[PDB]
């Protein structure tokens, strides 16, 4: 059981089915370590050109230390933003929620730019929890 | 005994979403062992009052009885009238409309998604059987990982 390709599946159901343009999943340990790190929307040589993984700082940084949903109309305006790196596509609309079970929360899914301009609703906020969940089951099995 | 708690959540959270996204009236969500016997059964839009009437769960006959076995997609613009449709039990709401997918992953189906009465008025369109199997394959992933 590949928990990876698991994870990334769920990232490309959360863009799809919310119509966002970009998706993330972060998985970290308790000590704060890039577990995995799976995406959609952005092509591999932007990758590449991007160099560096996230290391969780800035926004998701937020949803780390406090795991909630949050959505932003524009994700740089947050006085806890970071802000992009070098090469990394700008991104305005933002939704993050946890990815978790209720014993501990383990990640972050996150989806920017919905493809009609508008901020993310409570219906995706929702429906991003549900497919956030079912990622959540999936890292506590492969933890024990 | 019961549901996983975690799974039990997460599959209630994914109908209550699927009944959302697609405007269904009814969702409700079975899941059944590898002998096709159904083990658990969630679902929403019916009150309390209701469900203590109908009395019965569900035993996966008639038309979730088909998909059970044959586990596809299907879209029906009146449930009763399929040739497989057991009929409704007593004070069971009559439904009309109905939208059901496999709860499944590569090598394995588990259960099956399926929403009634779209709040429109009308049938399920293509959008809605294609979000709602992006729904069931989500909870197919929990399902085989509570597992
Ligand atoms: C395609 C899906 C992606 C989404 C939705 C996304 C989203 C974001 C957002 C919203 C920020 C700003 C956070 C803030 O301002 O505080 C950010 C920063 C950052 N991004 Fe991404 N990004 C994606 C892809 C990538 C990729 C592929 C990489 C590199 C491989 C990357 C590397 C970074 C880094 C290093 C930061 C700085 C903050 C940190 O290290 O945590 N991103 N990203
Ligand atoms: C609210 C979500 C629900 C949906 C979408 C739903 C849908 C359906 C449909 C479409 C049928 C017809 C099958 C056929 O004619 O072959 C059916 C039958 C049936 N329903 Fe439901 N129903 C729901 C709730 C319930 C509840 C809450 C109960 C029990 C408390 C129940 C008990 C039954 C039983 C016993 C049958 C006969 C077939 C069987 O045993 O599997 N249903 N349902
Ligand atoms: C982006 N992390
Ligand atoms: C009703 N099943
Ligand atoms: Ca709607």
């Amino acid at each position: 059981p590949d928990l990876e390709a698991t994870l990334r599946a769920i990232v490309h159901s959360a863009t799809s089915l919310v119509d966002a343009r970009y998706g993330a999943m972060e998985v970290h340990d308790r000590q704060h370590r890039v577990l995995h790190f799976v995406y959609e929307g952005i092509d591999e040589e932007t990758v590449r050109r991007i160099g560096h993984l996230p290391k969780g700082l800035g926004v998701i940084g937020l949803l780390i230390e406090d795991p909630k949903p949050l959505r932003l109309d524009d994700v740089s305006a947050h006085p806890a933003s970071i802000g992009f790196p070098p090469y990394h596509p700008p991104m305005r609309t933002f939704l993050g929620v946890p990815v978790r079970v209720r014993d501990e929360s383990f990640g972050t899914l996150y989806l920017t730019d919905k493809t009609n301009g508008q901020p993310f609703s409570d219906d995706d906020e929702v429906l991003v929890q549900a497919l956030a969940a079912a990622a959540g089951i999936a890292v506590a099995n492969a933890r024990l």
